């Protein structure tokens, strides 16, 4: 996921299962390649199934203007101001709901101006 503005070099979960009650983060490492490249509305697109309570994305304001979570969907819009190019990594914070299924894979698509990859986290239960 490389589009010369932009490259996602990492997507990785805390745990590779995920439980109702219990915390889990994705990481996702970027480097910002060249700032000049940039433009309004350039963001990754986070979408979860709904296996969730409690996603709160943790990034760099520099590098990041806005966030938004709605119905499952993670928008990190890049901040088209960024002054430099730059190396960093954002988080997003979950905590399992009831929804989950032991042995259930459940796809995750990390989406860089629909680039697409999907990772998976299998559910568990306690």
């Amino acid at each position: 996921q490389n589009d010369g503005a932009v490259e996602i070099t990492s997507t990785t979960f805390e745990s590779n299962t995920v439980a109702k009650g219990i915390s889990n983060n994705l990481r996702i490492d970027y480097k910002i390649l060249n700032k000049d490249k940039l433009k309004d509305g350039d963001k990754i697109v986070i979408s979860l199934p709904d296996i969730f309570k409690d996603i709160e994305p943790k990034c760099h304001d520099q590098h990041f203007k806005d966030f938004d979570v709605k119905d499952g969907v993670v928008t990190l819009t890049f901040n088209e101001n960024v002054e430099k190019a730059v190396t960093g990594y954002m988080i997003i914070r979950f905590v399992g709901n009831s929804n989950i299924r032991k042995g259930v894979s459940y796809p995750v698509s990390i989406d860089l101006n629909g680039k697409p990859s999907t990772v998976y986290i299998t559910g568990e239960e306690y």
